[PDB]
This record gives C-alpha cells, sequence and structure tokens, in this order.
C-alpha cells in the first residue's frame, strides 16, 4: 500500500501537466489580473514555493511523511499560481501587439457547437439510410452520441459558470432535452444484437427528428454573443514577444516535475546519494527558471517594447541629422524642391510645440502609469519624424551657413534630450519602488528636454520675425 505523501506527489505531477496546457497557444485571458497584478503574483508564489521546497527536502530527510505531503501540496498550489500568472502575462503581451486582434471570454465555443451540429446532421442522415448494415448503423450512432454527449457536458459546465439566471435555466434544460433525445435514439439499437436493431430501424428513424431539432436549437443558442467565446488572434510578432515567458514557464514546470518525482522516492528511502544530487539539479533549474521568468515578464511590461522602438526611431533621426551636417559641410546638401522655407519652418515649430506638449504626460506615465506609457513614448518619437525631415529641408535652403549648422545642432540637441527621456522613462516604467537614482534621472531628463525645447523655439521665433 502507498505510504503517506505518495498520493500528494502523483496529484502534483498531474496538476503540473494540466496547468502546462495554459502555456500552449494562449488565446484567452486566464484570470482577471492586470500585468502588474501578474508580476505581484509571481513574487508571492515565489516566496510560497521556496518555503515548500525547504519543507519537501527537510521532511524527506527527517522521514516526516505527513509533513512531506503537506509541503508537496503547497508547492503544487504555488506552481499552479506561478503558471496562471505567467500565462496571463504572456496573453497580455501577445494581444497587445498592433497586428493582433482582441477576443472575448464566453461560456461556449460557437464554432465547436456548429461543427458538432453539422456532424450530427450528417450522421443522422447516415443512420436513417435504407438497407444499412449493422456496422454502418453503429458507426453513425457513435458519431451522434459522441457529439451530443460533448454538447451536454459543455451546457452543464456553462450553466454553473453563468451569472445570468435565464441562461442558467436554458443551458440545463437544453442539456436535459439533448441527452433525453439521444437516450431515446440509442434505445432502438443493440450493439451485439443485429436482429433487434434491424427490427427497430423505423423507431430509430423517428427518433432522429426530435434530436435534430433539439441540437439545432442548442447550436443557435450558443451563437448568442453574450455567451460566445471568441479567441484573440495573436500575430507572429505577438507570439515572438511572448515566447521568452512561455519558454521559462515551461522549463520551470519540467524541472519541478523532475524535483517531485525525485523527492517522492527520497521520502520512502532517503539513503540515496545519487537522488540527492538529482534533487539538487532540479532545484537549481526550478530556481533559475523562476529568475528567468520574472526577468522575461519585466522585459515585456506595458510600455517596455514601445520604449525600445521609440529609442530606435530617435537614433534613426540622429543619424539623418549627422548625415545632413556632414553633407552641409562638404557642400553636398542639395536644396529641397517643391516646398518653401516658410512651410518647412512652420512644420518645425508645429512639431516642437507637440513635442513640448507631450513631455509632462510622458513623465506622468513613466512615474506611475505604465498603462499610458507605451502610447506617450510612441507619440513623442513619431513627432521627431516631421521635425527631423523639416530641419534637414530648412537647412538645405538656408543661405547662411551658420544658420544652417545651428538649425541642425539645436534639432540634434532636442533629439538627444528626447533619447535621454526615453531611456529614463523605460527604466522608471511606471514601476513601484523605483530606485532614487531612477526617479531623479527621469526628472532631470524632463528639465533638459524643456531647456532644449526653449532654445530651438527661440531660433524658430527669431527666424520668423
Amino acid at each position: 500500500h502507498m505510504a503517506p505523501g505518495q498520493k500528494e506527489c502523483d496529484n502534483a505531477l498531474r496538476q503540473l501537466e494540466t496547468v502546462r496546457e495554459l502555456l500552449e497557444n494562449p488565446v484567452q485571458p486566464i484570470n482577471d489580473m492586470s500585468y502588474f497584478g501578474c508580476l505581484d503574483s509571481v513574487m508571492e508564489n515565489s516566496k510560497v514555493l521556496g518555503e515548500a521546497m525547504t519543507g519537501i527536502s527537510q521532511n524527506a530527510k527527517n522521514g516526516n511523511l505527513p509533513e512531506f505531503g503537506d509541503a508537496i501540496a503547497t508547492a503544487s498550489k504555488a506552481l499552479c499560481g506561478f503558471t496562471e500568472a505567467a500565462a496571463q502575462a504572456a496573453y497580455l503581451v501577445g494581444v497587445s501587439d498592433p497586428n493582433s486582434q482582441a477576443g472575448q471570454q464566453g461560456l461556449v465555443e460557437p464554432t465547436q457547437f456548429a461543427r458538432a451540429n453539422q456532424a450530427i446532421q450528417m450522421a443522422c442522415q447516415s443512420l436513417g439510410e435504407p438497407g444499412c448494415t449493422q456496422a454502418q448503423v453503429l458507426s453513425a450512432a457513435t458519431i451522434v452520441a459522441k457529439h451530443t454527449s460533448a454538447l451536454c457536458n459543455s451546457c452543464r459546465l456553462a450553466s454553473a459558470r453563468t451569472a445570468n439566471p435565464t441562461a442558467k435555466r436554458q443551458f440545463v434544460q437544453s442539456a436535459k432535452e439533448v441527452a433525453n433525445s439521444t437516450a431515446n435514439l440509442v434505445k432502438t439499437i443493440k450493439a451485439l444484437d443485429g436482429d433487434f436493431t434491424e427490427e427497430n430501424r423505423a423507431q430509430c428513424r423517428a427518433a432522429t427528428a426530435p434530436l435534430l431539432e433539439a441540437v439545432d436549437n442548442l447550436s443557435a443558442f450558443a451563437s448568442n454573443p453574450e455567451f460566445s467565446s471568441v479567441p484573440a488572434q495573436i500575430s507572429p510578432e505577438g507570439r515572438a514577444a511572448m515566447e521568452p515567458i512561455v519558454i521559462s514557464a515551461k522549463t520551470m514546470l519540467e524541472s519541478a516535475g523532475g524535483l517531485i518525482q525525485t523527492a517522492r522516492a527520497l521520502a520512502v528511502n532517503p539513503r540515496d546519494p545519487p537522488r540527492w544530487s538529482v534533487l539538487a539539479g532540479h532545484s537549481r533549474t526550478v530556481s533559475d527558471s523562476i529568475k528567468k521568468l520574472i526577468t522575461s515578464m519585466r522585459d515585456k511590461a506595458p510600455g517596455q517594447l514601445e520604449c525600445e522602438t521609440a529609442i530606435a526611431a530617435l537614433n534613426s533621426c540622429l543619424r539623418d541629422l549627422d548625415q545632413a551636417s556632414l553633407a552641409a559641410v562638404s557642400q553636398q546638401l542639395a536644396p529641397r524642391e517643391g516646398i518653401s522655407q516658410e512651410a518647412l519652418h512652420t512644420q518645425m515649430l508645429t512639431a516642437v510645440q507637440e513635442i513640448s506638449h507631450l513631455i509632462e504626460p510622458l513623465a506622468s506615465a513613466a512615474r506611475a502609469e505604465a498603462s499610458q506609457l507605451g502610447h506617450k513614448v510612441s507619440q513623442m518619437a513619431q513627432y521627431f519624424e516631421p521635425l527631423t525631415l523639416a530641419a534637414v529641408g530648412a537647412a538645405s535652403k538656408t543661405l547662411s551657413h551658420p544658420q544652417q549648422m545651428a538649425l541642425l545642432d539645436q534639432t540634434k540637441t532636442l533629439a538627444e534630450s528626447a533619447l535621454q527621456l526615453l531611456y529614463t522613462a523605460k527604466e522608471a516604467g511606471g514601476n513601484p519602488k523605483q530606485a532614487a537614482h531612477t526617479q531623479e534621472a527621469l526628472e532631470e531628463a524632463v528639465q533638459m528636454m524643456t531647456e532644449a525645447v526653449e532654445d530651438l523655439t527661440t531660433t524658430l521665433n527669431e527666424a520668423a520675425s
């Protein structure tokens, strides 16, 4: 018979296999956590798992089997918590890609219901054909009953999950009607008695009509947008962004399973140096996987990827300005055609004014509002496109060489100030408990951008008058 603690290990291993499924093709939210809620959860589950891991080893070593069982159960709970949070974070990452599309969580999958309905329709037709063999009849009845059983099971699960009292009744009653009609149908068939089956083919045919009506009605009820589940469509970019989180979470589950299988043996017999080594190896990998998971999740927090693309954009602008300065000095900057100096000057000032308008709202998001940060840094970076292009244009048409070089330099200085704001905004990231150096660097970046805006505005205002 099984010693205490052994069933706990098997249960945990089964739970880990089940929870791993959440990491395969996440197209729905796992829970109601925000991204920073996910980050909070992994930190808390980390602490719990750590304590359970100590309990697993300590109690396997000391031969305290009831306590060992407890520690295994706790580890399992913590690992399931870990995975749910990782899967939610991964989903949030994937769906937030601009090429992805949002879904909705419901009670029933309308496409699965539609396919079940179609299968049932074809199979009932098959079941009612003239001169069918026994094998043909049993095969058709198998298709019908398999699908009705699935539909009934989904209805019962839906009925327990809905807050809508009418929907609850509808799901329960539909389940009852479909099961009842299927039961009436299979009663006309005997798997190992062909004579009875042949004799009752008329009753079987009659029994298909009420089943078909009840099934078709149920499939329609499922299409009701209030209950329908519609999977998010996650882009290749979205899948690529979420992969480091998924990989880390999968490795944690794999190593944790190894840890549990090893500990299960050590509990029964602790005098086993090779299995203590194996336990330590899995413990190391579980632990490292946790660090990797937490880092991967932090790297994909709201705002982080947008900060990376914004930084890339600003660097591209600085390259263009550098190239323009190089061309101006080597007499190779061709005057731009099909646009006046006045138009270029207006475009510059408009861009500068919009950049200036964005400084404080960007800083506000970087301080305390990660959910707003991505949009603000994108807007900021975008406005350097028209500024940089209009600056190069304006510099190409200026008769004064000092004016030409000053325009490029003051535009470059503003772009460099923006770069520093972007880096510091990324580090701050709307995070709680930012280091003092992080917070002050952000505020200094704000002040320097402001200085840079004023200086370029003065030049543009002086050129205007």
